């Protein structure tokens, strides 16, 4: 029932590690999947109805490890406590490239998809301002930029840095220093005069 | 002659304000240029191709009002000066928003369009590293990240970012905020222990 989804959606995310969704077909999804192309159409609409769903559990699998870290905050430092928030992000969407990717494409011709990720990125833009605003009135941040602003410019640097990285693009750095680089430019501009 | 491909640039830059490039065929770039289709296929070779003249002139014009401030110091505070220099991007690519728009949108479609990008992000990215190699050099910042990585994530997040603000992205930082946003960035990430 639910385990024909599954294959679907496995067969998809392990096809679009070699190709565009432009270069999947209906009957490649399900060949892949071991059902026929009417019965395809009885669990998704389309190709793309497939690629927003694994888009959405990669974003929302992204957002839920957010909240666990928010509820059991690390005994560490204010740098690795950043650190250990952006590397949500680097560990979620690096572990699912391709359809990080493909996801990333069909922003330019999906409202559900550009819908999708404007939702999660404003989510994560008005926590990450939360956060900066509570360091500010602990006396621990100076009050330079408006934290939303601030916050709006360090999150959009994280999804184009980060998709450069695990796509290979030049320019980009490399995955292995990418991390370190993003926490860098957060501690520096939130804390620094 | 050139007065003939003026025209049909002209005519795209103005047509690009209003649809994406998929609605303009090049029937509407003959017409709005007095030319008829054959004549057009003289001057181009494709719609697409038009858009790249087009791209590659905005981004020579950055390039350009870059070269020239490098050639002349601006006599005033290290704030200030990268101020300026961000201040070629925001100025330039937000006089021609509906090209930087496609140009974008043509990245993932056209290898000459990625490649013109790629080689003067790579460009602009080179000289930011030996500005910052310089400054660490004279004692005025202190020796953190590379200076090639910091300087690779700094240029990525000035191109998302200045992105979402010419196109009015949720989320995006305000047009009239973005560029104080991005020099705090840089600044404090620069110059920042
Ligand atoms: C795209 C991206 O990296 N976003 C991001 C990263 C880290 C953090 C937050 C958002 C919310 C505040 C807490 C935190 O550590
Ligand atoms: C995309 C972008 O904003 N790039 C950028 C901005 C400013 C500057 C440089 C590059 C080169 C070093 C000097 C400078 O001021």
């Amino acid at each position: 029932g639910d385990d024909r989804e599954l294959a679907i959606l496995a067969t998809a995310e392990n096809l679009l590690e070699d190709r565009p969704l432009a270069d999947i077909s209906v009957d490649d999804l399900a060949k892949g999947a071991g059902i026929s192309r009417p019965t395809f159409y009885f669990y998704f609409p389309s190709k793309e109805a497939v690629l927003l769903t694994l888009l959405d559990r990669v974003v929302n699998q992204a957002d839920m490890a957010l909240q666990t870290l928010a509820e059991n905050p690390a005994d560490t430092d204010r740098e690795n406590m950043w650190r250990t928030g952006i590397n949500v992000f680097f560990e979620t969407f690096g572990s699912h490239k391709a359809v990080t990717r493909a996801g990333q494409a069909a922003r330019a011709t999906s409202v559900e998809v550009a819908e999708l990720w404007s939702t999660f990125m404003q989510k994560w833009i008005a926590y990450t301002a939360a956060v900066i605003d509570a360091e500010r009135d602990r006396g621990a941040a100076p009050r330079t930029l408006p934290a939303h602003e601030l916050a709006t410019a360090l999150n959009l640097m994280n999804e184009r840095t980060l998709f450069a990285s695990f796509a290979g693009e030049q320019p980009s750095v490399p995955e292995a220093r990418v991390l370190d680089t993003l926490v860098h430019i957060w501690v520096t501009s939130i804390y620094g005069e």
